[PDB]
């Protein structure tokens, strides 16, 4: 325990002294050179803040892994953060988008992706889905049924208009617990019947692994099993693909001490970078094809550690159990902050660890056992992904009015909020290129919340 | 196997033939008159329907459970479904509201509930909120903290209005609520506020409680310190707050469950939950107002979700190296996890059946998958393990049915994927339906961010 308290404040002084995002001011924490506690003064919590810089960089990573294979192409998967200042900043970038639903394309080409920047994933795709992105050209749509199939054969006719496409195959009880993609064994004939379509284009074939996945050994077998069905294929049908689309799950660490970690058994820790992926997966397709386009999705690794969720220390209450005789069994150090699971939903609903400190004293030990509540109803909205067990490390000094972090906060945080307990959805804040912050979506006002609903005011 | 498809099937004959909610007319289910498979053809799916008749029937249920006890004041707990047509339905039928943010509070006002019917919980009421509430006339504030009861007694002073309050105590027979140990002292400061008035202790035990034990024991506890408090203070309580937790029944063959276990079955009744509360507070007074907060059992058994088979796939094991080892039929409908939370998150159950098959034989084993990327968003809280059972005959663009989701099913949905929350509609009680909530548009969801 002192040991793991040790351990937490050593990660501490890790975050203010040798973390390329942040540092610290008058004992604040700072991100990208801004003062977190006086950035929240000035927008109401729960906000999130997201770096545009900690973005490029990460890119930067992707990319660089990628090096030995020049005919990469890059798609962020939208899903995992598609606010529209955001999908801007990693155009900018220069990557590419991937899509998983029809109001998700639309964005992305709103926002300036071109239609040949876009792939479209997804195991409904509605004939209106399908209709409109074969009407915009998409560079894929990864095909994941027959049925779905036969509609695309039947729409790109109608629109005398090519459709671009994968088949996806499941790599792999995946039977029973894998919904995506094809059998294996049904790669030959969908592929088969796809050629003789006048309008459907097979470009090559498809998978995605996982996501936080933390071993190149899957990302390598799952490849293989692709490359060696695409080589077949080629063989088989008498075709050259133009490429081959290995999918997303590049891990991003969520906790740090790797010495102390088995990402085995806990894959908050990475256990591998975006180089191993790349290696593990380059390495495959090259047994196959060194001039093949690789087609990559990666979605956490692009925003995960690029926002921190910024929530206000709102309450604070201390509950003691007794005996049956008046006599203290022990007492419990209640913080509440404004942000809940409805801001923070896979810190609830997927066991999903974020480094918490307080912000406003980032200089301070982190020296006291406290439970760290949210706002909600619901007795289990309080944060059970703890220090230890159930337990944060927080200053003993901590008052209400501090400012709390949530670090590592940028990935699938933002669509998957909720108005439970009609408490809005939060604001998001940029730091740009300069480090100048501003507004890019703004917090769900009152208005906002009722009028989709159809009712008479009394 | 053939015992669970027998059984099932006489669950779903029990909904078309046995149950006040349900009929069937050529081959569909129907919900009050209303024919679901057609109107699911005039509205998008996924959506909602809502029935305003069964509401009132479960508000029936809760008022005559209470027949024992006269003063009794029922509060509909609004996290559990504050759409505004459906709080209408609920102020229209007569009851009183509740409330867990000040935006809450205020589309409780706004749909007509008045100041005095209105109480406010919560473990987060910042200034704000006080301020609000206070200046609002409510009928109760739950104090859930010393913090909060600090700025009760600051901002009332300020306003110069009379803050009514209750105290809330966690009976330890958890986040919320003071240790009893406190009430007497925090009672005791109340009284000297000048602008605070103390009308009672609150508690609420939990949510789909199947056993009435809890009750009656967390409700003795309340009613003993009640009793003790009223002689040290020389007071007379207006009123005892127990709060919700009224079970719903999601699986209905009580033979076969274990409410204990798996408290999809509900357990207890209304009736239970009264004569338990009822029998505590009677041996202390019978003039004194018990309030309630019922939130599930308002609302949970008077939805519908409406969701299309949009996509289906054969999956087939070979082996696991080869040879057909077993076939897995997929059937994918247009409403995931996204759409109902806690279908996912929770570990809840809600009946499955094909509306547009409902007088088929439902004698096919399928797996159940939404449309999210997440390879979890499937539905995992089956009829055997992870399957349910569809007609064999089921076909993309039948309507499937998700029975009883009607509590906590419209505010925990998300825009994850950009697909949007889903519309609603109601029932109303000459059977008549209409669109009380829009499907978010596109237009919707990107107008919340501020870009170029
Ligand atoms: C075809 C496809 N291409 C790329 C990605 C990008 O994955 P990455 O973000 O890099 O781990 C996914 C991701 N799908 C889901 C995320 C689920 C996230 N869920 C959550 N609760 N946060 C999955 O792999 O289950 C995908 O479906
Ligand atoms: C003070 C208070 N008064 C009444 C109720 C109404 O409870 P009822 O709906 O009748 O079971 C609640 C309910 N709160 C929460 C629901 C949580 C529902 N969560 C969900 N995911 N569906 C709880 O008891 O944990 C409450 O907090
Ligand atoms: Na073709
Ligand atoms: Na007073």
């Amino acid at each position: 325990t002192d040991s793991i308290m040790q351990n937490y404040n050593q990660l501490r002084e890790q975050v203010i002294n040798g973390d390329r995002r942040f540092q610290h001011k008058d004992g604040h924490l700072c991100f990208e050179g801004v003062d977190l506690d006086a950035l929240a003064r000035q927008y109401p919590t729960p906000f999130y803040v997201f770096s545009e810089p900690e973005i490029i960089r990460n890119i930067h990573e992707i990319q660089q892994a990628f090096a030995a294979h020049k005919n990469t192409k890059t798609f962020f998967a939208s899903k995992t953060c598609s606010v529209m200042g955001v999908l801007k900043a990693i155009r900018d970038a220069g990557i590419c988008a991937e899509a998983n639903s029809q109001y998700e394309v639309r964005k992305c080409l709103e926002i300036g992706f071109r239609g040949d920047q876009i792939v479209f994933n997804g195991v409904v795709k509605k004939p209106a889905d399908l209709e409109y992105a074969i009407a915009n050209d998409l560079y894929l749509i990864n095909v994941d049924s027959l049925y779905e199939l036969e509609h695309i054969d039947a729409i790109s006719r109608k629109l005398k208009k090519v459709a671009n496409v994968c088949v996806r195959v499941e790599p792999n009880v995946t039977a029973f617990h894998a919904k995506s993609g094809l059998d294996l064994e049904q790669a030959e004939e969908t592929c088969r019947r796809i050629l003789a379509m006048p309008y459907v284009h097979l470009r090559g074939l498809h998978m995605h692994v996982g996501d936080q996945v933390p071993e190149s050994e899957p990302f390598a077998k799952a490849t293989k099993v692709l490359v060696d069905e695409s080589r077949r294929l080629e063989e088989v049908l008498g075709i050259k693909f133009d490429l081959i689309n290995v999918g997303g799950g590049i891990p991003v660490p969520y906790k740090y001490d790797d010495e102390n970690g088995d990402p085995l058994k806990d894959n908050m820790y990475a256990g591998i970078t975006a180089q191993d992926f790349a290696d593990a997966v380059i390495r495959e397709v090259h047994k196959w094809r060194t001039d093949v386009e690789i087609c990559i999705e990666p979605g956490r690794k692009v925003t995960g550690s690029a926002a921190v969720l910024l929530t206000e220390v709102s309450c604070e209450k201390r509950k003691t159990n007794y005996d049956l005789n008046g006599n203290v069994e022990c007492h419990v150090e209640w913080k509440f902050v404004d942000a809940g699971y409805s801001v923070l939903s896979d810190s609830q609903h997927f066991d999903w660890f974020f480094y918490v400190y307080n912000a406003s004293r980032m200089t301070a030990a982190h020296d006291a056992w406290i439970k760290l509540a949210g706002p909600l109803c619901d007795g289990g909205d309080y944060f059970h992904m703890g220090v230890k067990g159930e337990e944060f490390l927080l200053p003993k000094e901590t008052h209400v009015g501090d400012i709390v972090a949530f670090l590592d906060a940028g990935a699938y945080t933002i669509e998957s909020q909720t108005v439970f307990n009609n408490r809005p959805r939060t604001g998001v804040v940029m730091i740009d290129k300069n480090g100048d912050t501003r507004l890019i979506r703004r917090e769900d006002s009152y208005e906002d919340m009722v009028k989709y609903d159809i009712y008479l005011a009394a």
